[PDB]
């Protein structure tokens, strides 16, 4: 397995309490920066392409300074074609793009809904911001300062019927990501997890349903739970990859302890999937038309 696209989930802290959280905040630990930066170029060495920082939410850690150094180490040092993000936004200053965002393809926010009353109920925030505003407030940066913008949106319980076709086309991502809600056991499911996520799922004939409300929207990539519980690279906050195909997310050993040929062998990695699904694209903005 070479690890081309590599999700790291630096922290597993976060600020908002979505019902169905499928990464929770188990532990408080976060790399060092430089053992983070060592781990990194090790996948560098071993095949990486694109890295995708996430979490927990990846902009709380030293007020987002952490993740902009990261950002910009992989963009300047490593040379990595594609450095994205996956953040809830709420937390993203026009001064971390105007620090960083030179350094960045891809920046994807977590929007569920459009509408408040449903992201109360999922717990997307506290409904302070004006929520569809800080979005377009976000996308605007994103013109303003050279990154390509995306959303991602899980599809569940409460959002199955929502029509988002003039919103998501309102803000004009490049890459419009639209998730099963997804059960995985240790997380949002089970005993020994922070989350119960059941009451949010939705069988695969309802998520059909919103996907067909949506054929208009051409950036829209759709992931069944078939479609997402393998076919990702997942290494969280110690640098182990998660292996998801028993349901669970079982780590292996540290890439940092034992290298990353060895830690990949435990991954679960299903690279068919990863491809069926798209997770191969033009990824570095300086190849898109922005
Ligand atoms: O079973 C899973 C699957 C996915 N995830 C996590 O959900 C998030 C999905 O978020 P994205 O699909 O946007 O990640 P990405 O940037 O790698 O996607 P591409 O645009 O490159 O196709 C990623 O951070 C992934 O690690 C899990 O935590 N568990
Ligand atoms: N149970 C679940 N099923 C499918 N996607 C989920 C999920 N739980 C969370 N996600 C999605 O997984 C991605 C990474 S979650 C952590 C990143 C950041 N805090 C954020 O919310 O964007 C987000 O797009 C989130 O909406
Ligand atoms: S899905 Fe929600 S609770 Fe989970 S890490 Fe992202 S913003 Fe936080
Ligand atoms: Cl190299
Ligand atoms: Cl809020
Ligand atoms: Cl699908």
């Amino acid at each position: 397995t070479t690890p081309v696209s590599v999700n790291y989930h630096f922290t597993r802290q976060c600020n908002y309490k979505c019902g169905f959280c499928f990464h929770t905040a188990k532990t408080s630990f976060v790399l060092p920066l430089e053992e983070a930066k060592r781990g990194l170029l090790l996948l560098k060495q071993a095949g990486l392409e694109k890295i995708n920082f996430s979490g927990g939410e990846p902009f709380l850690q030293d007020r987002g300074e952490y993740l902009g150094k990261l950002v910009r180490f992989c963009k300047e040092e490593l040379a990595l074609p594609s450095v994205s993000i996956v953040s809830n936004g709420s937390l993203i200053r026009e001064r971390w793009f105007k620090d960083y965002g030179e350094y960045l393809d891809i920046l994807a926010i977590s929007c569920d809904s459009f509408d408040e009353q449903v992201n109360a109920l999922i717990g997307r925030g506290q409904g302070k911001k004006n929520h569809v505003e800080n979005l377009q407030k976000l996308r605007r940066w994103c013109r303003d300062y050279k990154v390509a913008f995306k959303i991602n949106s899980v599809i569940n319980r409460f959002n199955v019927d929502e029509d988002m076709n003039e919103h998501i086309k309102a803000l004009s991502p490049v890459r419009w990501k639209v998730f099963q809600c997804l059960l995985i056991e240790g997380e949002n499911s089970g005993a020994d997890a922070l989350r119960a996520a059941e009451r949010f799922l939705i069988s695969n004939e309802e998520f059909e349903t919103f996907l067909e409300r949506h054929k208009e929207v051409s950036c829209l990539v759709p992931e069944s739970n078939q479609k997402m519980k393998d076919s990702y690279l997942i290494l969280d906050e110690y640098m182990r990859f998660l292996n998801c195909t028993g349901g669970r997310k079982d780590p292996s050993k540290s890439i940092l302890d034992v290298g990353v040929e060895e830690a990949i062998k435990f991954s679960g990695f299903d690279e068919k999937m990863f491809l069926k699904r798209g997770g191969k694209y033009v990824w570095s903005k300086a190849d898109l038309k922005l």
